[PDB]
RNA sequence: GGGAAGUCGGCAUCCGUAACUUCGGGAAAAGGGCUCUAAGGGUUGGGCACGUUGGGCUUUGGGCGGACGC
């Protein structure tokens, strides 16, 4: 997987963990996208100098769902890494057009079998990753509205969690 | 009964009632579950057609044997 992306002249795309995080200088790099802000307040300076080497425009951003979770903006402002809100694409959401090209991935979902023990799995995980976030004062597991992340994460049916609803 | 009135001098404590506790196993949700880091039992298993090569289904011929028996 690692010798066909650095090989790879077709414009690719890595799925990866914090493997790719730190050291790694692959060349011709240009995009970094955050899906869930670092559990570790270390890795988001060396997830950034990913994207860049030497004068290459670093495409780093990263998301950051609402509520009191925006104060990962300030939390990195006393970092002394200020941080900025998006400008460059200013192209931001189709509401519910992306609910629906959301959509395409559930009856993808149900389509397939192995896809769908795939997903909780993947759900429970993240679970686990957001439980132990080391700031224990801007992200917290109570304010989790947890419907849309099914939505979110295209979830048929939200599994048996300590939470119910 | 009196009270020095004689003489110098008399003296695992136990039961009932109300809360509390031992042994073993065990970090990292609860009772489908995080990153990285090393081992995570072995063995065997890559499709579909063509003209193509080989022996593999009829046909043709040859050779060695030409035999056995009479
Ligand atoms: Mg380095």
């Amino acid at each position: 997987n690692y010798e066909r992306f650095v090989t790879a002249t077709s414009p690719t795309v890595l799925l990866t963990t914090d493997i790719a995080a730190r050291g790694l200088d692959i060349p011709q790099v240009d995009l970094v996208i955050q899906h869930d802000p670092p559990t570790d307040t270390k890795v988001f300076i060396h997830r950034c100098g990913r994207a860049g080497r030497a004068g290459r425009r670093g495409l780093s951003v990263v998301m950051l769902q609402p509520g009191r979770e925006e104060g990962y903006v300030q939390l990195l402002e006393v970092r002394q890494t200020p941080i900025t809100p998006l400008e460059h694409p200013q192209i931001s959401v189709t509401d519910t057009q992306a609910d629906d090209v959301a959509n395409k991935i559930r009856e993808q979902a149900k389509k397939d079998r192995e896809v769908f023990q795939l997903a909780q799995r993947a759900f429970v995980s993240w679970a686990r990753s957001y439980m132990e976030h080391q700031a224990t004062s801007i992200f917290r597991v109570a304010d989790l509205d947890w419907f849309d992340l099914a939505k979110g994460y295209g979830l048929l049916e939200l599994p048996k969690m300590p939470e119910t609803r």
